[PDB]
């Protein structure tokens, strides 16, 4: 009623900045408990805060306590630290400038309705504050001097502060909350979001303007949400939005080179060639004693579709790609000095542990590979087109496993690190951060890196297998090549896993904790307080997952582009829901958290710059090994008489004696294509029977060898040279913004003669 | 006598801390500079500076003016910068250290006899000097208060204040010495170095002590060097003194590695089979009309010689001295640290220029090839072993035009660095410096470049040749190879000109300057004072070349050090002697420069790193495509029967009959050996005579070229990655010189306590 339903004291002129909550059920170790409670409120109380207690709640065995910070203790605080604030002294700020109006004619409509989006052309000076010298800062108004969060954050250094005398070791409130003497603690929210009777406040202006998905395409209040939530939390969207921001130009060169492809399928001579019926072109089979004979006409649209996913659009696109990203981090480095100037802001076990870890990213790297065969025998098995669903179901199969097996990993990185006995506080984090990253890398790229470089290479020749303990017959690639599984597998990650079920998961998982509150708790006419009323909601967590999450997604786009052109576009559908999500779960779920001064995102710009490099080997060896280039400009070059494409397919295709078959190995049935079969064809470069070495290694393969060398070579000093012109033409430092600060000091010079003044 | 000899006044209390000089000779420019003259004495006079002149002395129209400096004026100018003096509070210091203590013990004759390396247990402390807080800094002494170097550096500081009422735009001194109204500008020395009655100074001690050749195997007292010329010079002596000390490890390797060859060149099969007599193997000619058939029995000694330049060792070697300049990399980043803390440092235009210096640098790198082979073609001819005589000859005579040719080069890049318009002092130097260093670069490493990888490679086959401009046939390679040339260059190059005519020039250069101005001039019974003695010294020019010379020492270490194991012995006897050859200059023949204070060397880090970033691809290449190491191996693993090296000689020849040649390219007489020749022998890959296809490539030229491809791939990927380890592993502060601060910082509070106390 008077007390504005628990905002303020009885008395109605003291503000709550902080809540402590005890389990005062209705027993020494109890007793002991309430001994050192009221051995740490005396300290508080020495300390300079006013004390409250409340025991009459409905919910049962639990008690509340309310902090309160005088007018000195804050100034003596704010003194104590630096902290900037706003003066009285006002400065103005001081072709190309045509174009910028122009923009701000068009993106007018765009821009969120808020005051700090108007347009100022002078701005106050910022000074630390300190209790010598009062005159510089206008202190009219005592209440709204200080934000609300500037506040909590005081008290909150001033609970870490407080010692216990009976545990002089223990120091601050972590220690207490960790033993288990108090349940938890949290600053308040300002007010309701939703309702027709509901005063104006900052929650509400966000929920409208911010969080909801019918403003998916306007800017976003940054400035708003700083002053809100904190400088934490403000560089991760600022860092999100910046990198939405790029993939609009980069998602068009795709379709344009995936379109390119789609019109010149028609005049292509090597897919012409072998979908042609006039030839009778009989293939060896491709496993033991079950397959046997097919013919080359079965794999016409396979060989068709394979088309659009490699030609030279495909290699300029990786050229281009190469320098996308090395222009992404010169623009976020330039754009973080901005925000910077703006905000105000310019023995043994270890060795074990360190031992155990690689022991452990090692069987997680073995065990892949079981895992992946095993799902691929179990969906050949489960059968009995047929190729493409049962590739499906494999991959299908597998990404559920390596959904349960993420977990695990997680906490068998918490458990190695909990082991270890941390430094400090930072250290903790830091090394947690690098050993849960490695194991979910290891974990997430493992089965791509198979099928790209190792599937069907190792397999022998018709007439001498390789056999694996003496029972097994190594396996082969696709009827028309393993280019194919990787396009599939690719897909079906990016569209399922990454936007479907991770997102329905994100929704759907407050819902049954919610669930199972109300089933646990068993209406309401009063109105409950403004204590109770945060009591029900979700902890805060963190950040660490928030830019996992994104950190991994950057890797599909960058190191397997060299054969998937529509990459890019797939993520900017994700990033454009994904803001939108984000935001919401802050204003409408979660308890507020505190604020903390950073100047950097920390430590994901070594693994950014890291990933951005390991992406040129892979891409090279990729276009090298696993496409048709190199033998195409070989055949070009060396052996064709017309000078143009006719009869490539002819050259790649060897020929074997059906009589020379080992004991066993021979089809059971040669008789199902309707004709006799004398000589099978198998693609190779070895020597013809009617020759005097049989079955031996030619003067063609070695040829393409090199050729294939050569070009990685080429490819992998060419870009390093072109990635690090770029980064030396372009400076780090705005020009305006390293102006802007000279003329400030030099009245800051006068500014100090102001301080005697 | 009672003035001592210039260095005071009149009086005998007032001490010249700077000379100027005028060419007062005995007409309206003449007047015109005399007005402005004393407007500049009348401005300074306004400054706060005392004046004099005297107009009789020996030599004819001179004038010499003297500058003295009171009190006051030094306090003013020594507050307004940040200049730290010792404080009156004092501090103690605050397995593993009997290891130092022993060495403490052992290394006790080595060091210099001066007063600074007594240990000292307590430090004292330092902080600003200021005005307004006299106390904590005792004034006792006015005279040693201040040193001579800090007492110039101040009337330097306000001579370059001073500007002249009638060119506005003037300032300082250097317009004043440009235009040419005054001479010259130097502070004056201590006394002199030489004589029996002479009193003690530093010049003495440091004559005696430092810069002298019997001393050669001591410590450099770095401390009294810094404290008579300045922190700009000591880090050069510094940096010189670090270098030095990591070439002995490196020395006694390159000896073993060396040592190890001698001992096993008596059972090597390939150069036991060349010195062979049992067979008859007759060689092509290698000439056009005028050379005939030779025997392979005749290149024994080379063929043994080769050896030890090329075996296992020289790979192990390669991949050492790989990571020995990334030790030193970070040895020298972490010993700048604690000289840093102990010495209290704690547009249409451009464009244009830089078209033309593309153009210069391109025109430079093209006219090597064409003196280097004029200088052969001349060496040939003058002669009518011959070919060591011939080679020794091209190398001296091209040596002399690449000695002409640098100061054109170093003019150049002068001029072109005048006509564009620098915008202020330093940028004018970092550009100078890298327009010299390229052009140096080119002009010294083309020669190397050419003999390596292009020499004798593009000739054809005997019957197909290749001639250019239709008359001229390319050159061939020695008979041996061309892996002895190389090494006589190196040779040749490291032993004399950067060893004996360098260091001849550079004692021998001031001498012509001195019997020139004797000749000139044309005794001296009294005493000449002190201006008109350093009035005949030499002035000081600079550091660029003293850095300049080092630098490009460097390159030849590391870039070619796969085939002379010999290289860092010799840079070692050069660095032994030009401590004390340079450390001489400074005391005896140059004049006194002025401080200068830097916190680091500057652009040459940049230099280093990008040398040795480049050493490893031109590392990889020389051990790939110039030694026999990778056909050893192909034969070794595919070709040999018992498993061993006997036939290798035998597969690496063709044949050719000798009644194919082309007309007008058989040689005059072919009856000099003895006997009928019907089949002559060359190296290559191709096919027989006796074959379907005649003198074509064959499968074994490309099984090798693929082998030759992956060895540059494996190599520089394994070594750049540890490259990065090494540099990953190291801190880059030292622990303790880190926690000291701490310390000091904490007792700080207590001296800002001290000082309102
Ligand atoms: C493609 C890269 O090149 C190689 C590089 C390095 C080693 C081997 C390489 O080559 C791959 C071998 N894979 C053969 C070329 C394909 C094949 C196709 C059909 C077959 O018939 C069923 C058989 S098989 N098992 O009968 O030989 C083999
Ligand atoms: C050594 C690297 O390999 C090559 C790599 C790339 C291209 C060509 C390469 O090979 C070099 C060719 N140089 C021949 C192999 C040497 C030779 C020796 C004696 C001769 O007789 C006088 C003749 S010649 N002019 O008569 O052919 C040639
Ligand atoms: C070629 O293949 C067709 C496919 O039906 C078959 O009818 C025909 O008999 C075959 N001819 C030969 C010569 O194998
Ligand atoms: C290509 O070769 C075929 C057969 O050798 C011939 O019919 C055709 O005309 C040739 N095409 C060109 C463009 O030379
Ligand atoms: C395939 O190549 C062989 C080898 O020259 C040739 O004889 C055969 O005719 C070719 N096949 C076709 C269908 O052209
Ligand atoms: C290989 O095939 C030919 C027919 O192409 C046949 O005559 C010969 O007998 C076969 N080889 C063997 C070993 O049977
Ligand atoms: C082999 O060379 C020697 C060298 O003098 C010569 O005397 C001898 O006649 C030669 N023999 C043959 C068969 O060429
Ligand atoms: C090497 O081969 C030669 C001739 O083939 C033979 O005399 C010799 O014994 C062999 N050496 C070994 C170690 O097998
Ligand atoms: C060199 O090789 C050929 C080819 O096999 C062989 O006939 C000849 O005897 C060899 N020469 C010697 C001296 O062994
Ligand atoms: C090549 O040499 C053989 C002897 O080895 C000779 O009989 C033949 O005539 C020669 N070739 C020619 C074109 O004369
Ligand atoms: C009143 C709201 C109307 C618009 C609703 C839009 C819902 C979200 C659609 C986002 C689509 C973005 C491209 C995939
Ligand atoms: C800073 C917030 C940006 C949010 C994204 C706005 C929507 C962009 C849609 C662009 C469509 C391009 C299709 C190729
Ligand atoms: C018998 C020939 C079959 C050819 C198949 C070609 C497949 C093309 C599919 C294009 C899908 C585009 C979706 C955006
Ligand atoms: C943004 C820079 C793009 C540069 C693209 C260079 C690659 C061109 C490849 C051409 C292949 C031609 C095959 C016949
Ligand atoms: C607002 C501007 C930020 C920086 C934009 C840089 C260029 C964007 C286009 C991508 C260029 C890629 C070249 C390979
Ligand atoms: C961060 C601002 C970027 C401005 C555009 C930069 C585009 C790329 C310039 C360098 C191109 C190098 C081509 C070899
Ligand atoms: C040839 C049989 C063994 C294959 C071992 C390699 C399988 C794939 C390894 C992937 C390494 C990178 C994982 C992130
Ligand atoms: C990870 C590398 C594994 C190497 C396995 C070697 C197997 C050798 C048998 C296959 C040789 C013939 C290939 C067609
Ligand atoms: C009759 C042929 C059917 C072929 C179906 C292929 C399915 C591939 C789907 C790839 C994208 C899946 C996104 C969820
Ligand atoms: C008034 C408009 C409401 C739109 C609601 C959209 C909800 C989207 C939830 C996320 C779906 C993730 C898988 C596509
Ligand atoms: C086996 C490859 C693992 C991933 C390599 C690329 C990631 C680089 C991460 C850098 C970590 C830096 C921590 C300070
Ligand atoms: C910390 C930022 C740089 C990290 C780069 C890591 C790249 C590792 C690639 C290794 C390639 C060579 C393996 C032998
Ligand atoms: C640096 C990445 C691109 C290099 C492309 C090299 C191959 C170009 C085609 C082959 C040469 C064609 C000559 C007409
Ligand atoms: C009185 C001086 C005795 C020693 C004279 C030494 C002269 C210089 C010799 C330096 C040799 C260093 C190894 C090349
Ligand atoms: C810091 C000054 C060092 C001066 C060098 C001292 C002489 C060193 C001689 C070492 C001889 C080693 C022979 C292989
Ligand atoms: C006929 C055989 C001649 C062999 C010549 C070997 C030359 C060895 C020279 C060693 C010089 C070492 C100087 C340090
Ligand atoms: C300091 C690290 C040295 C490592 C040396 C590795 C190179 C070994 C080469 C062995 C060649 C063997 C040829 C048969
Ligand atoms: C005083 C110590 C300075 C640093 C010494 C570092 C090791 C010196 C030996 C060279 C090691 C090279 C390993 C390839
Ligand atoms: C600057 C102090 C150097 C101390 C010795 C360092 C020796 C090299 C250590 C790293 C070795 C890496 C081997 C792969
Ligand atoms: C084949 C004829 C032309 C040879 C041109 C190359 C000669 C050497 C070039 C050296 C480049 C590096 C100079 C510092
Ligand atoms: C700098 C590269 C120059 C290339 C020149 C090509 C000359 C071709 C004639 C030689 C071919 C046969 C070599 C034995
Ligand atoms: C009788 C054979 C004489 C051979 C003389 C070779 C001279 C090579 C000298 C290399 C070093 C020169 C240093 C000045
Ligand atoms: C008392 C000892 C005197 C020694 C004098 C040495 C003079 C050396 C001059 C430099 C010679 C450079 C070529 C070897
Ligand atoms: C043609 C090669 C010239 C030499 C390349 C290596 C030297 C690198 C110098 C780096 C200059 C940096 C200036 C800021
Ligand atoms: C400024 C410090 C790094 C400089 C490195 C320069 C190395 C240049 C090597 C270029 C190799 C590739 C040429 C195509
Ligand atoms: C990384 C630099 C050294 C690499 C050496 C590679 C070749 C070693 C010899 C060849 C293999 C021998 C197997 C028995
Ligand atoms: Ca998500
Ligand atoms: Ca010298």
């Amino acid at each position: 009623a008077e007390c504005k339903y628990g905002l303020y004291f009885r008395d109605g002129k003291r503000k709550v900045d902080y809540i402590l909550v005890y389990h005062h059920k209705r027993d020494y170790h109890e007793d002991d408990k309430r001994f050192r409670r009221e051995e740490y409120e005396g300290n508080l109380l020495e300390a300079g805060l006013e004390l409250e207690n409340d025991e009459d709640t409905k919910i049962h065995g639990v008690g509340f306590v309310k902090i309160h910070a005088p007018w000195h203790v804050l100034c003596r605080e704010a003194e104590f630290l630096k902290l900037k604030m706003p003066t009285k002294k006002v400065y103005h700020i001081s072709l190309l400038k045509t174009i910028n109006s122009v923009l701000q004619k068009i993106t007018d409509p765009i821009q969120p309705k808020v005051a700090e989006h108007r347009p100022q052309t002078t701005k106050r000076l910022s000074y630390p504050f300190s209790r010598e010298k009062q005159h510089l800062f206008d202190l009219t108004d005592r209440d709204s001097f200080f934000d609300s969060k500037t506040r909590s954050t005081i008290v909150y250094e001033i609970l870490k502060r407080t010692t216990c005398t009976k545990a002089k070791y223990s120091m601050g409130i972590t220690s207490l909350l960790a033993n288990g003497v108090y349940s938890a603690a949290y600053p308040l929210h300002d007010g309701d979001y939703e309702g027709d009777n509901v005063e104006f406040n900052d929650r509400k202006l966000l929920y409208e303007e911010w969080a909801s998905y019918g403003v998916f395409y306007k800017y976003q209040p940054i400035d708003l949400v700083r002053k809100y939530f904190g400088e934490k939390v403000g560089l991760y969207f600022a860092w999100l939005g910046a990198y939405t921001q790029m993939l609009i130009p980069a998602s068009i060169v795709g379709v344009i080179v995936f379109l390119y492809g789609c019109a010149t399928v028609d005049e292509n001579i090597p897919s012409m060639e072998m979908c042609d019926q006039r030839y009778n072109i009989t293939m060896c089979p491709l496993c033991d004693k079950t397959c046997s004979y097919w013919k080359m006409s079965s794999a016409c649209a396979t060989a068709r579709a394979s088309h659009l996913f490699d030609n030279p659009a495909t290699v300029f696109f990786s050229v281009f790609m190469a320098l996308w990203a090395a222009t992404f981090m010169e623009h976020w480095k330039r754009k973080q000095m901005r925000l910077n100037y703006r905000w105000d802001l310019t023995a043994y076990f270890t060795n074990l542990v360190s031992i155990i870890f690689m022991i452990a990213v090692t069987f997680a790297i073995v065990l892949g590979v079981i895992i992946y065969r095993i799902s691929t025998a179990a969906a050949l098995a489960m059968n009995s087109n047929i190729r493409v669903t049962v590739t499906a179901t494999a991959v299908i199969i597998n990404l559920v496993v390596i959904i349960l097996l993420d977990e695990v990993y997680g906490c068998i990185a918490r458990w190695l690190t909990k082991i270890e006995v941390p430094k400090t506080e930072k250290s903790f984090e830091e090394r947690l951060t690098f050993k849960a990253f490695l194991l979910k890398f290891v974990n997430s790229y493992t089965p791509i890196f198979y099928v790209a470089f190792f599937k069907g290479r190792f397999v022998g020749r018709p007439g001498d297998y390789v056999y694996i303990f003496r029972s097994f017959r190594m396996e082969e690639c696709a009827p028309g090549g393993c280019l194919m599984e990787l396009c599939i597998q690719l897909s079906i990650i990016m569209l399922g896993k990454q936007l479907i079920q991770n997102n329905l998961f994100e929704i759907g998982i407050p819902k049954m904790k919610k669930f199972i509150r109300y089933l646990k708790l068993r209406e309401y006419v009063k109105r409950k307080q403004r204590y109770e009323v945060d009591f029900n909601l979700e902890p805060f967590a963190g950040l660490t997952p928030e830019y996992m999450e994104m950190i991994i997604q950057f890797g599909f786009v960058t190191l397997f582009v060299a054969s998937f052109p529509l990459a890019p576009l797939f993520a900017l559908l994700n990033n454009i829901i994904e803001i939108r999500l984000d935001a919401k779960k802050f204003v409408t779920e979660l308890r507020r958290p505190v604020a903390i001064r950073a100047k950097d995102i920390g430590i994901w710009y070594n693994i950014l710059r890291g990933v951005g490099k390991l992406a040129v080997i892979i891409n090279a060896f990729v276009i090298s090994f696993t496409s048709d280039f190199i033998p195409r400009l070989v055949y070009l070059y060396m052996y064709s008489q017309n000078g143009t494409m006719h009869g490539f397919v002819n050259h790649t295709l060897s020929s074997f004696n059906v009589s020379d078959f080992q004991n066993g190995t021979a089809p059971n049935d040669p008789l199902d294509l309707g004709y006799e079969v004398q000589i099978c064809r198998y693609k190779d470069y070895r020597e013809p029977p009617w020759s005097e070495h049989k079955y031996d290694i030619s003067k063609d393969f070695w040829a393409v060898l090199a050729a294939r060398l050569a070009f990685v070579i080429v490819f992998q000093n060419l870009v390093m040279f072109m990635s690090d012109f770029v980064d030396w033409v372009i400076p780090d430092i705005p020009k305006d913004i390293s102006q802007q600060i000279h003329k400030e000091k030099v009245l800051m010079v006068e500014l100090f003669m102001r301080e005697e003044q």
